[PDB]
């Protein structure tokens, strides 16, 4: 085929009717630019904002975070919570591990008094109590903790003959479509906190429309002991920008993610901060010396801290 121009024209109409009958994310290239909606819940960390590419994560999909034992999800997912929360939405919590500290969530930013949480007995219950709060419309974030511990009723009693065996997977199956429809339909985003698949996973591995991979990377020293770790994230799916992009961000222990870390970290990667050796300089006059110095600075001039985060959101959004 000598064809050349007529060509870029027919693949255009190619996506252009995939897109028309799938959905919007359903083709995309690498490179293209992210399309960019009004809502988008900030995950507190302007590094994993700009990697989800919508800036923060996309209301009426599911999310899905999934990772090693003492990764940094629910860290991430009560994050998520605080900002959800913070604009007047209202947030619940399915706690299925029954592990929640509410001393560190409020240090976080969750109004833990307003937040609804429920402890299901089995894992339908969990998934049916997470459907109606769904489907009435009030609620702006759900999180489910732990696609692992939600039990189906059967083996929670005594199981039957009939047909068993991987009961969660239907479980989720069933449920995520009955559930995916309420939530593309009332703006309300759910997050699902899997630990490290195969579980329930497959069925949630595909509603999923933001598939995120939460790792630790290594135990961020301090001179002292330990404040807190170097954790990274990469969204392997992601049907709301160009997906395989990944971010990394400090978690100081009872602090949470540290916003001004990564407002530094983002700055020198964009020109905007300078690096004079140990020294952080930004737009003339000096923000520290050394990483913690640049951040315990940012973080009481939290006017500056503002502008610089401002402006990244100007250069990229
Ligand atoms: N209650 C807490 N108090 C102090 N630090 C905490 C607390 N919960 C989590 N962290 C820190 O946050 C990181 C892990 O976040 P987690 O909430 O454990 O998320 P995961 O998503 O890692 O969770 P399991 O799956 O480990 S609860 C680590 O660096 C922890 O030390």
């Amino acid at each position: 085929m000598t064809q050349t121009p007529d060509r870029e024209k027919a693949l255009e109409l190619a996506v252009a009717q995939i897109e028309k009958s799938y959905g919007k994310g359903s083709v995309m290239r690498l490179g293209d630019e992210a399309r960019q909606p009004i809502s988008v819940i900030p995950t507190g960390s302007i590094a994993l904002d700009v990697a989800l590419g919508i800036g923060g994560l996309p209301r009426g999909r599911v999310i899905e975070i999934y990772g090693p034992e003492s990764s940094g999800k629910t860290t991430v997912a009560l994050h998520a919570v605080a900002n959800a929360q913070a604009a007047g939405g209202v947030a619940a919590f399915i706690d299925a591990e029954h592990a929640l500290d509410p001393d560190y969530a409020k240090k976080l930013g969750v109004d833990t008094d307003s937040l609804l949480v429920s402890q299901p007995d089995t894992g339908e219950q969990a998934l049916e109590i997470a459907d109606m709060l769904i489907r009435s419309g009030a609620l702006d974030i759900v999180v489910i903790d732990s696609v692992a511990a939600l039990v189906p009723r059967a083996e929670l009693e005594g199981e039957m003959g009939d047909s068993h065996v991987g009961l969660q997977a239907r479980l989720m199956s069933q449920a995520l479509r009955k559930m995916t429809g309420a939530l593309n339909n009332s703006g309300t985003t759910a997050i699902f906190i899997n630990q490290l698949t195969t579980t329930g996973g497959k069925a949630l591995k595909f509603y999923a429309s933001v598939r995120m991979d939460v790792r630790r990377v290594e135990t961020l020293k301090d001179g002292t002991n330990a404040v807190g770790n170097r954790t990274r994230v990469k969204v392997v799916k992601n049907k709301c920008l160009a997906p395989f992009k990944q971010a990394e961000f400090d978690i100081l222990y009872g602090k949470g993610i540290s916003r001004e870390g990564s407002l530094i970290d983002m700055g020198v990667d964009q020109g905007l901060i300078r690096k004079s050796g140990a020294w952080f300089t930004y737009e003339g006059e000096q923000l520290g010396q050394g990483k913690e110095n640049a951040r315990n600075f940012l973080v009481e001039n939290a006017d500056v801290a503002d502008e610089i985060e401002k402006k990244i959101k100007e250069k990229l959004g």
